[PDB]
């Protein structure tokens, strides 16, 4: 095509008549100068059968046959682009000094066009994608639609491309990119499968998600987008949607992913499709910016798989707009970040998802453990996620098998103990129905986070000894399936905890669940029965101010929760002494009593009295109830209708008197 | 010099005398083998004048001249690859063999860049934008500067083309890419203005802002920037300007616009300018990621209009960096975002916009609504606005009612309660001259909003049962023109709320004045003679430490709002018994008498007097002043000067009996 | 060696036997033509050796030898346009005939390739870079490892280019990139040092920083990362390195910075290098979207060094994840971004800062300023950084020798009185070994920030009349033995504060050290003897429920801090009766006395008595130990074996009357 067959030897005659300069001379040097100058002379070297090349002295022999000739026969000289040359006859006299061999080219249009114009291959002029790969040298460009073959390989030579994609990629494989350059920047990918799959809806026109499985099964149509594959987590939590699903629309694995094992740093820019996935393996440095909406399919729509080999340090997922699928929106296998938390989703926003938006792979796969450390999961957002909300938590597996296959054993760091340790911060959730976090680990913090309306558990932290501030799970657990709002299973301590929001519990299951965790600042409109934390203490609130609105009085009570959960204990309310609409109040120090709240009462100023309303024991009085020396309790005698008053001598003793006689 | 001549049907000869083969053979072949056995065999085409490649019979002929020839004329012959070739001569003995040979042809060089090389075309030669874009196949470039005239509509297709524009589309008409192909790009635009008109300059040369209406005649100056064209709001917004400013400045209309239309949906990176404009009408899944400060003209900076057909939704202002212009920016109109609210403001900052921040338009445009649904407006940033940071306001109007027409019946939805499912988080805003913050829906979660300082009203919060959070209100109402920080009107629950900073004010009205949502965690300074809310109630709390720092008293301070919320209803505060180191303090229980607070009080320690100290009516008590069992009340009787003791016997009937005696 | 060796010189044979063309004749003519006709002969120029293209007649003649030859002299005849060339004999005879000796017209197809094509030069092609860079017109790419001397000034032109770099920038010092256009978008740039420095790294295998100066210098190797080389600081943070350090480490200035000298809107992309650093000197409307961890050297990372002439406005630092270096990682040394904060750093993220993860150079350097005002932090984290965190201050810690030469005289602003108006919001620090967030300045409204673990200072702030809001420095001062946790020295006002986490503040000093502030509701558990601000006022708070979950009563420890702020001064508890469950408990006014808490109780129902347990002084009563004008004070008589009540008439005169006689 492009290589002609020609005189393989050359042959140099002689000018002035049409013969072949025996015993000539060919010196070949720098570009426009002399070449007879040894300095000038350049190497010129041999290629013999076994793709040598060794130098020869430059006084190359022409035999009688217009060849170059070696010491011992024909040779094919080589010189590396830009050789002159001097031909000299036995005699001594000059044929040529041809200046540049290279200015001599039949076209040398191409000598400068090549030099002043961008490098792209287009796939259209190409019959398959490995031949333009083959070619490309700057950057490749697509520019139809490629039936990929089930999963092709494609080796770019490990040369850099700036590939974009204007076309899609039908197929229902897994098309796989591999050796790359460290500087490749694949963008516009669209990956669309080649085969309509089935697809439940558990949701409906109105937000309201459904966990009842004939719903769930009336839902069920056949569309490439607008839902998902029914999998295992499906048929774990519905109630028997075994039992309710034809086989043929059941255990599929309709999907399309553009895998890209064995790279470094392709950054992954723009990317969609339907039923898509990009499945990285063995990567390192390896990004992925924001993806306009690629709608899922059976295999998670960004995998940052690691397994095998070194950890998978710097492996991010910066900006992005996921949605569905029916399985994890971002994962994350082993992905060690080494410190500088190298590594997780920033700016990411995950609609739907058939598991986790952000799920950090539990347990171990194959032998390998498949845990992720020192990530950065910062920045993100969640929005109706079905299974499980922004699954961080590693080494979640409820299941206890045995020592980690790859990672600390559990007799150093016991399960849901792993200093993990990563970062996060400003993170968000909404509408999720499974849980909204499903954090463990030892000793690391969290920053701002928010979890809003949700169907199903704000938080599940199987944590220890961690910090979370700020945190806020407003309005969680609508469908009031569990009772477990937010649980922490570890000493821990939440500070500026938001509860309860517009909507009531009502006496709905229980909220803050961290009976071997302290909390602080909960704010928000919680009833105080549901909360089980060991220890709870707002310590450090200055001259505090309580203020009533709407009521007739202020509610400064303490309510011992050991005594009784829905029974308070003290109070020192302040209801108007008598109406007065603007005259004045009284004070009253209420305390509980007989499994009653509020019963007795210290009322001073009632009813504009200007005096208190002291109580005293309405029958006899015993020796032990004064603990204090100097103290003065008055008991009254109904018989002689007068006050007794019983008083603790200061000298520690006890007598009883007669306070008011009638 | 472009084409050297140069022979043509290359000539082949022996290697020990310069006869040329006769009749000979030449045999083409796979590298370093024998190229005879067609084991070894490489195919050899024919490359006639036309082009047409033709294939050949296997063995070579060369004429008595050396020359490859087929069918008696002479021929080029093309190998596909490398070969080693093998020329015998007539006699059959090897004339000469090789192994390796590689000549590429030096004729067809446009077929070899039709393939190798970036398409696009650069502006600079090509009389009509159209023009260019007709010829225009994978990409485009903007070299000279245009002066498109107003209305110049562009016709690009189906074409997926890169605008990488390097110049400026100078022109005060529109510029409309209509029907622009799908997943194209658009960077660097610099739109500009031909005329430039007469602006405003309202903020002071320092800083703040010209609430008087005959100051901001004063800046009218005639400026490209630095000033909003003066609009129909600045009529009403600054009192009196109706008359001072001259016709010329009334009703301009200068601005340059970037529509387009019937795309689904094309990126504007980087849309720079001045006197700007950006309209996406009737548009879809177009997204104007990033900008560079245009500094927008009359008309809305980014308004993805959509009232012409499909409601529209993926419609992004992702990232950017705006300023000034005279409507609001990032307008949006009749976008229904969906379920997985694909339309929103992820990351913005707008500088001195004319009229609102993110303003999402209300009410009706015409005949077709102009309302908006599931949009997500998350961290962004709004600074120094004119009337509102955030107006993500629907069905408003403020005056109008009727039925609003293509959107909900009102009986369905009563005013200001729409479900827009708006989501929220990580907003921002200061010195909004207007409304910093506003909208209304039945249903919304917002999150962090950390407004700042502010000269006009903090909120105007018109929802209806929604819930909100980390709502940061501060140094709003720095002009004290509003009398509200905050304006909840209806039954909203907010869930942590500061109020004041440094900027504290005893001019203002309320600061809040939400008369029927419930409040809770209201933390920041605040006068509460101002709070207005129905119930402030934040339940849920721990031991309490109630500090007091470099003061003499701490107080707990119940306050009843029923009773001049002026006035505190009076309470439990310690104060000092001595210098420090005395280690006495009396606990002074107090409650408030008629218009006065703490009148009447019971201490305890009085100044280390280690015993209590019990208040007693100085005239005579009544039974009104008591009402509980098991209680007596300590009157004095200045007749007979004696401490009486009006007792409540706990049979339910009080008998006057004496209690001590002198 | 790569070409093979070949006669260039066309040499012309007839076509039927081997002999040269004596004496023949060639013409040439248009593209599919018979050039015999004088109308198809285009004209056609020699080339001699030097390079002077000169024309002659078209009937070109052939030596006896077969080569061209004009006056007895050979020459390379060459065409500008393609052509046809046709041979004849000396007698007169057709020996052959090219259509097409290239089959395209270079010339015609020059200008289409020239309107059809993206132009670029890929630097392989040019010897120096300012060549490429003269002979470029855009999209200029960097395919080789260009190693720039110690010094490199390009003058680009003036030209709009779009620079791209697939390959390493070696070289050393600071190359100078300059006269870019107004829109280039150099990307991809990859930097590193011909020279490997001497490093250290004070953190260990598990990030406990180390202080100690053995280990450090022990740790002291030869690398480009992990780790950073030491600056005259760096004697500061490690008191005695002067003297363990080795003299060959001891101050090496290493860095491979490109600056970028006078431009406008060069945005910088992804950008990585060892030791690389980047900084733009006079330069404005600049940013460095993005990063790849560039680790830095001797100089920050990324400078801005726009001190000469006007301020910098805009010059963002979008994005990135930096790491490492020896003085910065932001720095910004002179930048007024006006009243729209332009030019500020929006979603960084440093690692290791040298001295800190972002700086604004206070002070003054030459006899220029060197502050910075009204830019723009947010959405930024800077991990582990050395020497400070957020360093944001602008004015000299401690030089008011100078008065901010070419800045706000001293006596217009004090010490630390320079009004920024930065915009800081949502931000965060971690593991810091200096001060998280330090800051100078007045009048400015920073908000939401959540400084995280970091053994130091969580934040040393010098404001004055200053707003903060949701600041959460929590388990700081990890190393302990530091002044404060916080430091506010002004009449600053703080809300929402949160304070220790899940540390214990035992060895160190004051967590709150703000001796004028005015802090608002502090949250999280800090011990209130570790607090010295000026007032915690936080009214404002609604009912509350002070309710216990571990200990065995609820509390209300009323505090004054100028008696002891150490002990208490007065509870409210409410201890349970009978255990918890049977619904009986007592509350206890009380107060305090000989220094101990709970000296005296007024305690209420205790073992569920409904009693009215009174304190009383064991001894004589005293008139001043009454203060109320209408109260009994109750005291002991040992001698009379019996109560007597210090009585206060209305009027003031006291009176004594016995209570119970026995």
């Amino acid at each position: 095509a492009n290589v002609v067959v020609s005189n393989p030897r050359p042959i140099f005659t002689e000018s002035r008549s049409f013969k072949a300069v025996a015993n000539g001379k060919i010196y070949i040097g720098q570009i426009d100068t002399d070449p007879v100058n040894p300095a000038n002379q350049i190497p010129v070297y041999i290629e013999n059968e076994d793709g040598s090349h060794v130098q020869i002295t430059q006084p190359l022999i022409i035999n009688a046959a217009g060849k170059i000739v070696y010491n011992g026969q024909l040779v094919k000289i080589v010189t590396v682009q830009g050789h002159s040359m001097a031909i000299y006859d036995a005699n001594g006299s000059q044929v040529d000094y041809i200046a540049n061999v290279l200015k001599y080219d039949p076209d040398q249009y191409s000598i400068e066009a090549d030099k002043k114009f961008k490098y792209s291959v287009k796939l259209s002029d190409y019959p398959t994608l490995q031949d333009a790969a083959s070619a490309a040298v700057d950057g490749l460009l697509i520019d139809r639609d490629y039936n990929f073959y089930g999963g092709e390989t494609v080796d770019f030579g490990g040369k850099v491309l700036t590939i974009e994609c204007k076309a899609k990629f039908i197929g229902d494989g897994n098309l796989i990119f591999t050796k790359l350059g460290k500087g490749s920047r694949i963008a516009g990918v669209f990956m669309e499968s080649t085969t309509t799959p089935w697809v439940i809806k558990p949701w409906t026109d109105d937000n309201q998600w459904l966990t009842d499985a004939a719903a769930v099964v009336a839902t069920l149509k056949q569309s490439k987008t607008d839902g998902y594959q029914p999998t295992v987590s499906d048929y774990v939590k519905f109630p028997g949607i075994e039992t309710l699903l034809p086989p043929n629309a059941k255990g599929q694995n309709i999907t399309s992913t553009l895998e890209i094992r064995e790279c470094i740093g392709v950054e992954v820019h723009r990317a969609s499709g339907l039923m898509a996935g990009f499945l990285f393996r063995g990567c390192h440095f390896c990004k992925m910016v924001d993806a306009n909406n690629p709608s899922g399919g059976k295999d998670g729509i960004i995998t940052f798989e690691n397994l095998s080999g070194d950890w998978g340090k710097g492996n991010y997922v910066i900006g992005g707009r996921t949605s569905y699928g029916s399985v994890s929106s971002a994962q994350f296998l082993r992905n060690n970040g080494g410190f500088e938390r190298d590594g997780g989703v920033i700016g990411f926003t995950s609609y739907r998802a058939g598991e986790s938006g952000v799920k950090t792979w539990q347990g171990t796969v194959g032998s390998t453990t498949s845990r992720n450390y020192n990530l950065q999961f910062r920045d993100s957002v969640v929005i109706y996620p079905v299974w499980d909300g922004f699954d961080l938590g590693a080494d979640t597996d409820m299941n206890p098998e045995l020592d980690r296959p790859g990672d600390y054993p559990i007799t150093q760091y016991p399960l849901h103990q792993l200093p993990l340790n990563h970062l996060i911060d400003n993170l968000l959730v909404r509408g999720a129905l499974g849980v909204g976090f499903g954090m463990d680990g030892k000793g690391m913090y969290v920053s701002n986070i928010t979890v809003e309306d949700c169907a199903g558990s704000g938080a599940y932290l199987l944590t220890h000894e961690s910090v979370f501030t700020n945190i806020a799970i407003i309005d969680t657990n609508t469908k009031d399936f569990q009772a477990n709002q937010i649980y922490i299973s570890g000493a821990c301590r939440v500070n500026g905890l938001r509860l309860i929001g517009i909507r009531s519990t009502d006496g709905q299951g229980l909220t803050i669940d961290a009976p071997n965790s302290t909390v602080s600042g909960i704010t928000g409109m919680v009833d105080p029965s549901r909360i089980n934390v060991a220890n709870l203490a707002e310590e450090g609130l200055g001259n505090i101010r309580a203020n009533s609105f709407g009521y007739d009085s202020a509610a400064i009570k303490l309510r011992i929760h050991k005594l009784s959960k829905t029974l308070d204990s003290g109070a020192l309310y302040s209801h108007i002494n008598g109406g007065a609409g603007s005259g004045s109040a009284y004070t009253q120090l209420t305390a509980i009593s007989g499994s009653t709240p509020d019963a007795v009462s210290l009322k001073v100023n009632h009813k504009d009295c200007r005096g208190a309303e002291i109580p005293f024991v309405p029958d006899i009085a015993s020796d032990d109830f004064i603990k204090d020396s100097s103290c003065f309790l008055p008991y009254w005698e109904n018989n002689s209708t007068s006050l007794k008053a019983l008083v603790k001598k200061p000298n520690g003793e006890l007598v009883r008197l007669t306070l008011a006689t009638l």
